[PDB]
């Protein structure tokens, strides 16, 4: 509808697949050459399925802050036979409060769904699922199962992954530059 979508659906476009886990189907953010991102309660093993198509896990790292808290997020290095798009450039440095944010998801059941869900503080701890968790941005949409591993785009910027919700607000996880350093 606008530019905000533009952006969303660009990434959408080029840098998302569609993972499978045992837990489900989510979302995925392809960032650079094999590396992607996936909520850490997606429980990646040593194969996931990608766009249906059995792929080994080269490596895969649970993130955790330097307090030794959960950041919810887990790096995922793909054993697939083409890269993806480096989107690295889109990623803040700092964590940061947004306006105007859209959170984008694209699985079997929700395909292209793309959710304006406006102002994004950044709310730091929150108790998700019973894990103290780090870096949280909150928006004030009422988001549901099957949005885990959504992206929150603004203008320009790859802000965070969709990692839950408690019915009347939406959680996700912050993206920075430097988790993605080679």
């Amino acid at each position: 509808m606008g530019p905000g979508f533009d952006f969303a659906q660009a990434i959408m476009k080029k840098n998302t697949v569609i993972a499978r886990t045992e837990k489900g189907e989510f979302t995925m953010l392809g960032v650079y050459d094999r590396v992607a991102v996936i909520p850490t309660h997606a429980s990646v093993g040593e194969i996931i399925y990608i766009n249906d198509v059995e792929t080994r896990v080269l490596d895969a790292c649970a993130l955790r802050d330097l307090t030794d808290t959960n950041l919810e997020i887990t790096i995922v290095k793909l054993d697939r036979n083409q890269k993806f798009r480096d989107i690295r450039h889109f990623l803040p440095r700092c964590e940061d409060d947004y306006n105007d944010a859209v959170l984008s998801v694209h699985t079997s059941k929700f395909p292209n769904m793309y959710i304006p869900v406006g102002q994004v503080t950044n709310y730091g701890f929150l108790n998700l699922g019973g894990t103290p968790t780090h870096r949280i941005l909150m928006y004030n949409f009422p988001t549901r199962a099957g949005q885990c591993g959504g992206v929150v785009t603004t203008t320009g910027k790859v802000i965070g992954i969709h990692v839950g919700g408690n019915g009347a607000q939406g959680f996700a996880a912050m993206l920075l530059h430097s988790y993605f350093t080679d």
